[PDB]
């Protein structure tokens, strides 16, 4: 079971003997009456794209996924590769199903490949990376910085180039270093 | 230095004065071993062929990177600025292509050369820009920026505010 209050990008669940994913959604909480959340939905299985509000204490059943380890080896252009760890078949995905879940992802790490009747909609990295700093502005309040993958983030002014941090994947930010 | 028996894709070494960057390879044992290349002269842009004895060394490649104040364009040149010297140097478009995109009058940019060819332009990783000009579902608006960039901001967004931008990706970081 999981409320409409409670979605995330990528989310999926159980509505009219269908399985759809949050793509986006914003929870409006107004001033005056009921919040409700307005939402940008994926069915999975036919692949349409609907618009729904729910009750943010509405709560629909969690969809029965499929999480394969594979290891994603890399990406070129709008393209993603995959290889199963068991089969050594290699599977391309396409930008629509990864959208940002890769940028703090090294080439070659084990992530989540996710799917439901045999159909692969999206990914799943780990929760957490450790990535080095690349390039920043030397400091000792946040500035910008690039790290190994190429991806940019804000971080601490006294993290430097040559650094070791952990970032969450799912909001994209600094947690700590080392 | 680099032995031609371990050239790979994306090497790039000097030779004949020139710079090349290793776009295709093939190592050959028939007589006498040979390396196979298709070249990118990294200069002129000029793309050719070339064999090689795998035991022939070559001096990698260094790019020189100056610092220089980019000033202005006028028309179709581009004017850049020694900030000790204060000597210009004025470039083509040819030169330039997209690395101005996120960059404003007076701010600091590194200028690629190799023995006195200058090849190109790179601007800082990150940039502060002013906003110039500026749904159900979704929490971005289009804008534009000073420079004529656009680029996909929060709703709180207003024209005068000045916005951090990722150049490599053309994306918004933060305001201020």
């Amino acid at each position: 079971m999981i409320s409409a209050g409670d979605f995330k990008n990528g989310v999926t669940f159980e509505l009219d003997g269908q399985i759809f994913q949050v793509i986006e959604f914003q929870h409006v909480k107004p001033g005056k009456g009921a919040a409700f959340v307005r939402t940008k939905l994926k069915n999975i299985v036919t692949g349409a794209t609907i618009e729904k509000t729910f009750n943010p204490t509405d709560k629909m059943p969690k969809a029965h996924i499929e999480r394969k380890d594979m290891q994603y080896l890399y990406n070129d252009g709008d393209l993603y590769y995959f290889m199963d760890t068991e089969t050594f078949e290699q599977l391309p995905l396409g930008k629509d199903k990864i959208g940002d879940a890769l940028k703090f992802v090294k080439e070659n790490e084990i992530v989540k490949v996710l799917s439901h009747k045999g159909n692969v909609f999206g990914i799943e990295p780990p929760n957490f990376v450790e990535l080095e700093v690349t390039d920043t502005e030397p400091g000792f309040a946040t500035k910008p910085a690039i790290v190994e993958t190429g991806a940019s983030i804000k971080v601490p002014l006294f993290v430097n180039k040559g650094d070791i941090i952990r970032i969450d994947t799912r909001t994209g930010e600094y947690m700590e270093r080392v």
